[PDB]
């Protein structure tokens, strides 16, 4: 069992997500 | 919508496979 | 002269910053 | 403060010079 692998890719995913939207609209001021 | 999006998206993944190593030792001291 | 060189580190060093501040309490949850 | 804060600065910087080269390309597109 390893629940920190399973755990730790949900925090991950939230991260990304998050970087995704600021990346996303950050990436638009250029173009 | 443009190449602002999948930019993004490269991003995130490549900061998600970072956090998602990190977290996994985070735990590894306690789990 | 290179604006964007320049100006693509504010902005680079907005998101770093912001991760910081994620990880840094997402880090800590762990910890 | 502890591993969990000299961690989310090992990331930003790895997310930084990540994003710094996007914005780069970005601009190059239209400068």
């Amino acid at each position: 069992r390893n629940d920190a692998e399973r755990l730790a890719d949900e925090q991950s995913e939230l991260v990304k997500k998050m970087v995704f939207d600021t990346l996303k609209d950050l990436y638009k001021k250029t173009t």
